[PDB]
């Protein structure tokens, strides 16, 4: 699997907060995933979840954001 859905990260292990859905399309469409949309409620809580982001850019991962 080179491509997977999840919340992008930072290279700090963090998630990306989001107030609106289109800023989360945009970070995720750029980095090359197929499209993102705003999660206020999930796994990790409010973030930006990316759908088929490729794995070289990062996802959050258990552990804290530092």
């Amino acid at each position: 699997n080179s491509v997977r859905d999840a919340y992008i990260a930072d290279s700090h292990n963090c998630v990306y907060e989001c107030a609106r859905n289109e800023y989360c399309n945009d970070l995720c469409t750029k980095n090359g995933a197929k499209s993102g949309y705003c999660q206020w409620v999930g796994k990790y809580g409010n973030g930006c979840w990316c759908i088929e982001l490729p794995d070289n850019v990062p996802i959050k991962v258990g552990g804290k954001c530092h």
